[PDB]
């Protein structure tokens, strides 16, 4: 339930990070893991579930270990047939069975059950996103999802992908924007947001950032609102 909005001296600034926005960019530009009717094959630590997800493209991996906020959240989805969608990283990765390498891909949350989570028909109310560049609302685009209770992560990954392409949200040196956050407003008024900018330093740690999503936070496509609030780098 309910999160305030970003306090001024609280948001991450790109002029403070110094290690290629390209490493932050790699996670959202045409990037994610997708699985349709998978059940957990096994676990590494109490809180994650390992799936036999093969890189259904240019095979980079065949197993994907996604971490949840704890053992209880894992316990809930283990034995379940789930749809998955999340952004993966290769930087760090689990040391399973010690018997059977090529590609181990990691992620956080991104697990939605297949059972009755799809629409009677197609991509429903393809989720609209409001963009504010320096207060001002300038764009609004929609993102499609075929599930009723979709992860906030999935929408976040599709929102950013769009922005990166037409707004150049993230680029290889740094970013056109100093600050940025994606605000999610649930139909009940519940509100929450994610900082879109990397922490101050040279390196960006992919896994530490992506941990935002381990909570496995879901919403509802039909009713949810989203506003991305940016702030351009001055000059």
């Amino acid at each position: 339930e309910s999160q305030p909005d970003p306090t001024p001296d609280e948001l991450h600034k790109s002029s403070e990070f110094t290690g290629t926005m390209g490493n932050m960019k790699y996670l959202y530009d045409d990037h994610y893991v997708s699985a349709t009717k998978v059940m957990s094959v096994d676990k590494f630590l109490a809180h994650d579930l390992i799936y036999n997800i093969s890189d259904k493209k240019l095979k980079n991996y065949d197993k994907v270990k996604t971490e949840l906020l704890n053992e209880d959240l894992a316990k809930k989805y283990k034995d379940e047939v789930v749809d998955v969608y999340g952004s993966n990283y290769y930087v760090n990765c689990y040391f399973s069975s010690k018997d059977n390498t090529g590609g181990k891909t990691c992620m956080y949350g991104g697990i939605t059950k297949h059972e009755g989570n799809h629409f009677d028909n197609g991509n429903l109310q393809n989720v609209l996103i409001r963009v504010y560049e320096n207060k001002r609302n300038t764009i609004s685009f929609e993102v499609q999802t075929d599930k009723k209770s979709v992860t906030a992560q999935e929408l976040d990954i599709k929102a950013r992908n769009f922005l990166i392409n037409k707004k150049n949200l993230y680029e290889f040196n740094s970013s056109p924007y100093e600050t940025g956050y994606i605000k999610f407003i649930e139909n009940n008024g519940n509100t929450f947001w994610y900082d879109m900018m990397p922490a101050p330093g040279d390196k960006f740690d992919q896994s530490k950032y992506l941990m935002m999503y381990n909570d496995n936070k879901t919403v509802d496509s039909k009713s949810v609102k989203i506003e991305v609030h940016l702030t351009t780098k001055n000059g």
